[PDB]
């Protein structure tokens, strides 16, 4: 009795869900699935649907893979001032110079499975990565900021309606878009 | 606790939930558990409600696979919650799992503003609140749900 | 085991219409004619 008694730990055997007998899940695997965090939640659409997307803009406007791009570059710079709800009529705008092109909405809002909101979600990193370059040269915030009176600074490369709350978001901002939202 | 709760579907809901899903897809039983890897994780991230329309996704390397959502919800009697309980435990032992390497946080944190980085192993919408629940957690469920 | 399965899309071989083992219309050219 000169040996101090240690505390066993029982082993709580998980209950492992079995259908008759043999197991459903091959946790061998389980334990290697890792996918992200973005690429399977509903915040963004499928690249299926994604794919569908930009194919069917791709036609209705009747660009051409080659400049099809820098459209999708203005339709983000769009999105990011205005939101992603806009009316199914209407003319979202691009600038090279100062002569505002339009562009007819009715085929992109259209064809975005299950929302724009989503589609637009793609550019998510893109997007602070842009906005972040912007506030560089002088003070910019997105509209949808200057809407809900947001003067951080800071917050305005997280400040639009198609952000993606992922996990690696900074705290200071999550708590943003709920409020908002 | 949990094997005559209404949180969990009973033994025989589930073998018929698993069966049907094992005929609609046709893959065969060598590999559907692969498939219920899967559904898992999405059902984690998402939740377990979603519309009858629709695809849940899983991905080899990085090329997105859909299956249809019909098939699942239809055959979950009463409800795909409970029969996704029967992974209750699995999915806590996953989420640890996944934070092990960096921060991981279930989207149904995200959404309800969850950043304890320790309740982030108990959230998600099909866990069943047994009587071994840390009661740091059973207090975030009964709040947001 | 390590490839996750896909699901097979089976063919849903639409029924075109015969009369006597031949086939009713041409869509070699049905393909094309659009009016207006």
């Amino acid at each position: 009795t000169h040996t101090v008694p240690r505390i066993k730990a029982i082993t709580s055997k998980m209950r492992m869900p079995k259908s008759k007998g043999a197991t459903v899940l091959n946790l061998e695997h389980l334990l290697e699935y890792a996918p992200q965090q973005i690429d399977i939640s509903n915040t963004r659409a499928t690249q299926s649907q994604f794919d569908t997307w930009y194919e069917a803009v791709q036609l209705a406007y009747d660009i051409g893979e080659t400049e099809m791009p820098t459209v999708m570059n203005g339709l983000m710079v769009w999105c990011i001032e205005n939101g992603t709800s806009p009316n199914i009529n209407g003319v979202w705008v691009m600038m090279d110079g100062d002569e505002q092109v339009e562009y007819p909405l009715k085929p992109i809002v259209e064809n975005a499975k299950p929302t724009l909101r989503q589609i637009m979600a793609h550019f998510s990193d893109v997007a602070e990565a842009y906005i972040e370059m912007r506030n560089k040269k002088e003070p910019y915030m997105p509209r949808y900021g200057l809407v809900r009176n947001l003067r951080d600074g800071s917050l305005a490369r997280y400040a639009f309606d198609f952000y993606e709350v992922t996990s690696r978001t900074p705290v200071r901002a999550r708590e943003a878009h709920i409020q908002m939202k």
